[PDB]
């Protein structure tokens, strides 16, 4: 059986439990503490870091066999090809992989914000609205951001704008189509019957020593 | 009519893309936007035309070809990947272009980091070096391209990664001669080659005008 490693976070590993949750895909999950403050001590991830087999050691990690696997997107996409969800046509694949790259530079500014600079927070804010008009753009009138067809970048989409619902509530409310895409991923049954069962994680979303996780403790 | 692509005149993360294009032997009209002195470091035309190119996510680089219009640098080098029979095609490749992907993201943006702003910690950044091109010399072993036998769109990447840090740090790769042995294949390839002798061959500058490494180095 396959084996996720990550924190006990949310924050990019998110959005492949969602992938495995909406394939009925049985998985084990294995995560590593951190210690408290100061030092934030990780010497059992440490401990183990180099002994996985991985290429380039790292979190999350996927184990599925011989297949040995990190970064984040590199899982994404295997599962991507293994449950259907990646895009098919040429269209779709140059919106799907366009996507994946500018979501990706969106949760790495939302990660820089949210654990070191949480001071520059009211400013992170204030330049949301012109970063989802793009995505409210992108998406029109279609129900997935590849046109009709749901793929593993909606995972990502999805746990991105709900991770900055939860730094900023009010953020999607100028985009009806992203609210009406929001509530199109949590409706998907397999999708809703995941987030209803004991295995989902609502928080945390960042790891204990973000200052975002030591003020709000989403 | 035929492809434009979109950047400043500088190597940074759009050369990966050059480089395919000439491989390649595609026509295209590079276009630039230039960058004012200090203080300012000026971007008036850029910013100009910047939200008028009816681009989704305007930034640089960007493609454009027909109808399509693509912005990402790893976006449009997938694209081009796919154009051109430079994807992976086993399972096994897909999941070694995919992770070796991302793992180069990563050190270029810590080698872009450290070259535009923090090129005091230059030091630092070279003696951490060896660490990351052990994974890197291990991950390829005796295989001529980082996917396998086949050369793909990932090996664009690589080398010019690992040539920019060539051009930081002259000793970087001696302790990997598999390595080494990979930037001169990938240099040996003719369509590689002549591309290089060519007048429109972008040498310098590897960063922009104000980055730091830059200013002093001049490359
Ligand atoms: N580009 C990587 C970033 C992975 C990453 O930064 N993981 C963090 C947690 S978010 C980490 O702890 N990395 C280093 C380590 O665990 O030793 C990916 O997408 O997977
Ligand atoms: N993740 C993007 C990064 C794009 C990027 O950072 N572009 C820089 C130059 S390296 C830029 O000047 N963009 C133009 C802008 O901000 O308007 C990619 O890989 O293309």
């Amino acid at each position: 059986l396959p084996v996720l490693g990550y924190w006990k976070t949310r924050a990019l590993c998110q959005p492949i439990r969602l992938m495995l949750g909406y394939t009925g895909t049985e998985f084990e999950e294995k995560n590593y503490p951190v210690g408290d403050a100061p030092d934030y001590d990780k010497s059992e991830w440490l401990a183990v870091k180099f002994k996985l087999g991985l290429a380039f050691p790292n979190l999350p990690y996927y184990i599925d066999g011989d297949v040995k696997i990190t970064q984040s997107k590199a899982i994404m996409r295997y599962l991507a090809r293994k449950h259907g969800l990646c895009g098919t046509t040429p269209e779709e694949l140059v919106r799907t992989d366009m996507i994946e790259c500018q979501l990706t530079d969106m949760h790495e500014a939302f990660f820089t914000v949210t654990y070191e600079h949480y001071e520059q927070k009211d400013a992170y804010t204030a330049s949301l609205p012109a970063k989802l008009r793009q995505y409210s753009d992108f998406l029109g009138s279609r129900p997935w951001f590849a046109g009709d067809k749901l793929t593993y970048i909606d995972f990502l989409a999805y746990e991105i704008f709900d991770q900055h619902l939860s730094l900023d509530r009010t953020c999607l409310d100028g985009f009806k189509n992203l609210q009406a895409f929001q509530k199109r991923f949590e409706d998907l049954e397999a999708i809703k019957k995941y987030m209803a069962s004991p295995k989902f994680l609502k928080k945390p979303i960042c790891n204990k020593y973000a200052q975002f996780t030591i003020i709000e403790g989403k």
